[PDB]
């Protein structure tokens, strides 16, 4: 059985991706930062289905002097548990506004670390340890029509597009594919107000609703599958047409 | 009962692989063709041997002309006539040849722009006008921003097809019709292409230094028409082995 | 001696402003028009009052048809007959109206795809064939990836024009002919559009909550044809006040 | 009074060309530099001999660190100290070197490549805006970001982030009348460290003249963007690449 690492997998979209990978037959490493209880509850659920097929792994993915070592250890955790690491899903992400007009350098470390630098370091560590091997990066369908006052977040997501492309090119000779999935509106942020959630939903052409986490996870499953073996450097929007709607 | 799909230019090559994979997934298929009558009938016979009354052929020229709207309406009609429904449209048929800036040019326009862009638009119109998982898949080109030299009309047509994909995704979303694309890089090389040229293209592809099989292209089409793509509309999936990421 | 430019659809609105600014920069101009003869002639008279023998008009329908290649060749020829040279081509003329998926459709195709894409292609062919700072500027649309609802053929035509811009840039670079685009967002609105509707569009624009003047669009054209742009080819400059960056 | 501009990494090469062209257009200029003190001072001396008290130098490292926000604030402050205003910011400074995925610390490479190409532009943009006619920012991008050089992931990441900043900042700063645009070279001045045969390999790829862009050609697009001829243009990135990005593998 192949094995996958999913970052930020205790809740929401990460959780659904881990669940669907496990349902497909993968053993999974459930990475978490603060959500230890949820991470272990997910592992307990998956291990009840198939013993010793899910483990948890804690790490902060904020940029720092220790982030390279932390990312090496996440990949190492998959090898320790399962003896291989076939799939990496870069899902973990900080998301909050950073107006141009926490210290700003902490915001940099968190927003650019989680969205871009940790994915890069995890990609390095994944590759260095190297079958259907692939990486899937969780992008953002709205990167070119960004939310107001979210410059660092947007920078991080653009950087992640860059990594997707650069790593697809560089890792192709190792048979490692690198792709992305770009939600528009999926599970709305827990802190967003109801009326705000509804305003976003009403903008989506395809059903005037957000994507379920499972719909996002379906695109991840496709990209890691045998049915995507010639696909690398591609980013699949799963956005219900939202990015096509003008102001 | 079983859903039904129209695949244009389905007698050979990628369209044939798409038709076969849709049929294997459970669809009844309209095999559109232009000149390749014997291949189209042979494919229909193959599919009907597997499940009777699940494949028919439909002949049409998709060159632009004043009768092209009627021709595209008749392809969609032919699906309803055979199967009583039309769930999926795959716009695959395509003319591809150079048109240097420096057949008459009017014919070149009609063929390249008609097959790659206008016929998809008219088929899209007719599909939409006539009707649980409805979708359209347009065969695009991953290299449209790094185009082949002296292929301006072809490239224009494929860019127009991106525009149609996006515009139709937006407009047809309220009807539950998703509209997406699949963009090959190099897949089955042109029959006309010489061996050395084919080898030069193959050697450019990062992932495996080989072209895509027809089946690999069809796999992306199958995903986009499936239940696993129900929130996906207006997306174009490159299936190019990284080719478009390679600088000059 | 003075360079010469062809501007399509130059009688009114953005094309007129472009022709004026090119003339102010020192170009002789061919004012192409279709229906707006009186305005074309008035512009020519104004320009020739400023400097005699510097402006001529040229009538043609740019709808797609069997005669469009000849018509386009004639427009280019008119610049050579008048001025002895043709240094700049500005593809500005454009039909724009909705074509819902759900006039006959073949005429809509001819008009929308002809004016926005096929006539630019044929004009580009004829320009190149007759061939220093030579360049072509195509009037694109900054909103082509977030298009107006029910404008599929228009959007297809503008996408095709992006592809032409790219393809022609690549192919014509060895002749030193640069090919670029200018992409307005909201510029001149219909005069007859109610101000309340105009204001809905204006309020969308981040930079000043107003539409671009024709002259602001023309400024970008002037840059691209200038000596300050001699390494720029295949580039499309948005002149949109940030509109294309604004989400739904 | 004459307007004032800050050009990062302006001692040499493209940045100097931009500073020179802005100065010739009537701007007073802050010549930011990191290690090239001699070159920076030489340029300032030359510009002040054309017009007295119209150029100053400003030294800063633009590597990311917890003091980078203060350093960026101080570059903008230096423009106001010398000239009383700051109308234009050109984010030109850039680290550029490979970072292979498979095998000087990686954290240093992150701090340099992401800091110079993205974070310092962001912080300078914040400081520029907080301190405020024809105000604008021009970011030096890269026309090849979607067809990147092999083994340059962190550089490419940085330049993609800079695209994101250009767009985000154009949106957010539009109500302040600050336009934010980019200029994206393909091949311009080749690296000093490259041999002529390798330079020629790159030159031969360029459809328009089989040559790199001069520094002045890049600067010409910057000057257009800061000019009155670009007053409705924001969020736009102009490729100045001779068609290079249109050429397939
Ligand atoms: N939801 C949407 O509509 C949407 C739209 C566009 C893009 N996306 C992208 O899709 C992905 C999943 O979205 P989501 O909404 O499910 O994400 P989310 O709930 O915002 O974040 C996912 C997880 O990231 C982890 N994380 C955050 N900061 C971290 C840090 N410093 N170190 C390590 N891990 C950290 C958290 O793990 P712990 O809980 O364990 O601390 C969190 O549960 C993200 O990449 C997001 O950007 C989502
Ligand atoms: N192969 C590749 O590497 C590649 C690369 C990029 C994109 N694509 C796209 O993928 C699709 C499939 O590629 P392919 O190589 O399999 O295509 P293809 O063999 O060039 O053409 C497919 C079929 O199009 C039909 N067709 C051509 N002109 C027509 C006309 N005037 N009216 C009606 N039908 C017409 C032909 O049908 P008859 O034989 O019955 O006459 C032909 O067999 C095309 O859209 C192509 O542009 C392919
Ligand atoms: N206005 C905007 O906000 C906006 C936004 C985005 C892009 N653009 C682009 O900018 C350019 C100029 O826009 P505009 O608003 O000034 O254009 P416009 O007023 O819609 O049209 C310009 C001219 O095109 C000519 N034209 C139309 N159909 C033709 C045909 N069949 N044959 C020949 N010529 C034909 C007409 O010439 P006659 O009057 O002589 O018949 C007309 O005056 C266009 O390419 C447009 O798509 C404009
Ligand atoms: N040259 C090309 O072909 C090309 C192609 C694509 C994009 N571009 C972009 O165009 C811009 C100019 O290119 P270029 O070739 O002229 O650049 P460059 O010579 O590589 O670098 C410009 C300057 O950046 C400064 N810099 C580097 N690291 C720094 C740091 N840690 N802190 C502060 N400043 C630092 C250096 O200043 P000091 O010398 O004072 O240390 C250097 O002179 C860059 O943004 C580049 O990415 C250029
Ligand atoms: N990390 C990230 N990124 C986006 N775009 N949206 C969200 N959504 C909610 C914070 C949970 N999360
Ligand atoms: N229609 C089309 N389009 C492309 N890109 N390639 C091909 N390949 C060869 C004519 C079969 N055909
Ligand atoms: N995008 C576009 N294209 C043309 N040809 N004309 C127009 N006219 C504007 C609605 C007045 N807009
Ligand atoms: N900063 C930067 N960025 C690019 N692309 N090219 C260059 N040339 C560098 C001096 C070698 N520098
Ligand atoms: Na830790
Ligand atoms: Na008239």
């Amino acid at each position: 059985a192949p094995a996958a690492v999913v970052t930020g997998a205790a809740k929401r979209i990460g959780r659904a991706i881990a669940v669907k990978l496990h349902q497909t037959g993968y053993r999974v490493v459930i990475h978490y930062h603060n959500s230890a209880e949820a991470a272990v509850s997910l592992a307990d659920e998956l291990n009840k289905e198939r013993s010793n097929t899910a483990v948890v792994c804690q790490a902060d993915l904020t940029n720092s002097n220790v982030l390279p070592a932390s990312c090496e250890e996440i990949i190492n955790s998959c090898f320790r548990a399962f003896g291989r690491c076939d799939v990496l899903v870069n899902n973990a992400s900080a998301f909050y506004p950073t107006p141009l007009v926490k210290t700003v350098e902490t915001q940099v470390a968190e927003l650019i670390g989680t969205n871009a630098i940790a994915p890069f370091l995890l990609t390095m560590s994944f590759a260095q340890r190297q079958s259907n091997l692939s990486i899937v990066n969780l992008c953002d369908a709205m990167v070119d029509q960004p939310c107001m006052a979210f410059s660092l977040y947007n920078m991080g997501k653009h950087a992640l597009v860059g990594l997707t492309q650069s790593a697809a090119l560089e890792l192709a000779p190792y048979g490692i594919r690198v792709n992305g999935v770009a939600p528009g509106v999926s599970l709305l942020p827990v802190a967003m107000g109801e009326e705000e959630k509804d305003k976003w939903r009403r903008k989506v052409p395809l059903g005037r609703r957000e994507a379920s986490a499972e719909q996002i996870a379906d695109a991840v499953i496709f990209l890691v599958s045998g049915s995507a073996q010639y696909i690398t450097g591609s980013i699949i929007k799963v956005d219900g047409g939202l990015s096509l709607v003008h102001a």
